């Protein structure tokens, strides 16, 4: 095993703030870390991708971590650690962009990214079984669980629908992209 450098230091930093949030509050951490949520914020420019790193239960950081640790870090491993800063980065901003979007600037979590990374491992798995990347059977299912918990409230998982689709269609962008280079 062994987690690449993308994948731990990410896992690191989410710890790390979830502490500050438990010894600060969360919003005093959002304070600093969430979008801009006042026009005087909007060149703070960690705040479009930093909201990334909060979350807001023992639940929402445990889940969205393990999904990180083994779709993040197989990516990592077999594709390279390039490829896991950009999936990251836009699927960080872009559902960012729709949660700020529909429901305003406070919100957080690793949520969208990892629906970018389902998608993407999935769809990758499915169009190009030879590059050494598919989602186990099981695992779908258990993805599955994991998304329809979300999409009908049965977790609070920090996120509206609206912004896990965002994440998704950059995960299916990207598969798609990758599975016709090779």
């Amino acid at each position: 095993e062994r987690a690449g450098p993308v994948t731990w230091v990410m896992m690191i930093a989410c710890v790390v703030v979830f502490i500050a949030m438990q010894i600060l509050g969360d919003q005093e951490v959002m304070l600093w870390l969430a979008w801009p949520f006042d026009p005087t914020l909007k060149f703070e420019f960690w705040r479009y991708f930093t909201h990334a790193l909060m979350h807001f239960s023992l639940m929402h950081i445990l889940f969205n971590l393990l999904w990180w640790w083994y779709l993040g870090g197989a990516v990592e491993k077999r594709l390279g650690s390039g490829k896991l800063i950009v999936i990251t980065l836009i699927s960080a901003l872009l559902s960012g962009y729709v949660q700020q979007k529909f429901s305003g600037p406070w919100f957080g979590g690793l949520s969208g990214v990892v629906y970018a990374l389902m998608g993407y491992v999935w769809l990758r798995g499915e169009r190009d079984p030879q590059s050494g990347i598919y989602l186990q059977r099981g695992l779908i299912i258990f993805a599955l669980i994991w998304i329809v918990a979300g999409w009908f409230d049965l977790f609070g998982m920090s996120m509206a629908n609206g912004a896990h689709i965002a994440g998704l269609a950059v995960g299916l962008a990207m598969a798609f992209v990758d599975s016709l280079n090779a």
